[PDB]
């Protein structure tokens, strides 16, 4: 199923969206993970929160401002740390004539627009918060808790598995990543401006990996896994030169993205709005961790994969400590899970 790889939206009843894992399985058996991100509509009577009225007081200890260099589709993003900032203080900014999104017609022209000034006036993005904009009593799809397999690390094995915010404004990004050691992610808009993305097919990840080498040669001789640092930046018309297949979508509040393992993508915000991730895992992406490529020069998010292996692949531990595991990952499989679909 879905062999164009293409992203798929999915609009769940209030019976299929209240089991969060059987509803990742399903999706899989629909081929949805061949793109490598996917959109989640839930149902309209469904409320994380009643009220956005509430959180003026709350805290972004860290806001950075990022600055952007280079030119010809390929840049490089640098971070500076600014100090402390309560939501009313950020809003205030977001909002200002200084750096309040442009006026436009279609989505093409603000995409034009990005592309064009990305490097000038260097914006603040209020991100990695620790914390949850979820209501205490919230059962279906609450981020702070999905109670994936990947709790397995958390008993006894900064944390992969806990919730955080992202305080966006118009032109702040996120640069070509796929997730620590190439596990699933979660992504809620809360309220706000749209969040646009793009995704490259974990199919053909090792073509994007490529291209990036052959731009930053200086990059990949220090790091292997440079991509790693969420410092580069490629515009979609430099893929489409070099033939490399990739997708776009633009994610609206009060929607879920899911991105899957080994899917690299890249975004934007258009102004002022509030996002909410985390990590998790089924078991298709215990084969993932065991092979993914880490960063070598700094201190980074390495998971020890032993625990997984003793649980769910006691017959190849053996072969694996010695490292005889030559399995090779069909990154078009559904996971286990989805035998029942
Ligand atoms: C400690 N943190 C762990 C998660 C890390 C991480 C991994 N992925 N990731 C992101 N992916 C998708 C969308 C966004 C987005 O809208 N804003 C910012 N970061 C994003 C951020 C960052 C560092
Ligand atoms: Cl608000
Ligand atoms: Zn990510
Ligand atoms: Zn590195």
């Amino acid at each position: 199923l879905n062999p164009s790889a293409r992203i798929m939206t999915f609009y769940p009843t209030m019976e299929e969206f209240r089991n969060f894992s059987r509803y990742i399985a399903y999706i899989e058996s629909q081929g949805a993970h061949r793109a490598g991100l996917a959109k989640v509509v839930p149902p309209k009577e469904w409320k994380p929160r009643a009220s956005y009225d509430d959180i003026d007081d709350l805290v972004i200890p860290a806001p950075i401002q990022q600055l952007v260099t280079g030119q010809s589709g390929l840049f490089t993003q640098y971070n500076i740390q600014k100090k402390a900032m309560t939501v009313r203080e950020f809003r205030k900014i977001a909002n200002s004539d200084k750096y309040c999104t442009p006026r436009y017609s279609e989505f093409e022209e603000l995409e034009r627009k990005y592309w064009k000034n990305l490097t000038f006036n260097p914006p603040i993005y209020g991100a990695d918060v620790n914390g949850t904009l979820y209501e205490k009593h919230v059962d279906e799809w609450n981020i702070g808790r999905l109670r994936t397999i990947l709790d397995l690390v958390e008993k006894e094995s900064e944390g992969v598995n806990t919730p955080y915010l992202y305080f966006g404004m118009w032109k702040t990004s996120f640069a070509w990543h796929t997730e620590d050691m190439d596990l699933y992610s979660i992504n809620y808009l809360h309220f706000g401006e749209p969040k646009s993305w793009y995704s490259v097919p974990p199919e053909h990840g090792k073509r994007l990996e490529r291209l990036a080498k052959g731009f930053f040669p200086g990059s990949a001789q220090s790091c292997e896994a440079f991509l790693r640092h969420k410092m580069t930046l490629i515009s979609p018309l430099m893929l489409k030169k070099y033939g490399i297949p990739f997708d776009k979508v633009t994610q609206e509040a009060g929607e879920f993205m899911i991105t899957f393992p080994y899917g690299y993508h890249a975004g934007f915000n258009h102004g002022f709005n509030c996002a909410e991730s985390t990590n998790f895992a089924t078991r298709r992406w215990i084969e993932y961790g065991k092979q993914a490529v880490l960063c070598s020069c700094r201190d980074m998010v390495k998971i020890s994969m032993d625990v997984f292996v003793r649980k769910f692949q006691p017959e190849r531990y053996k072969l694996w400590k010695a490292g005889k595991d030559n399995t090779v990952i069909d990154h078009t499989l559904p996971t286990p899970e989805a035998a029942e679909f």
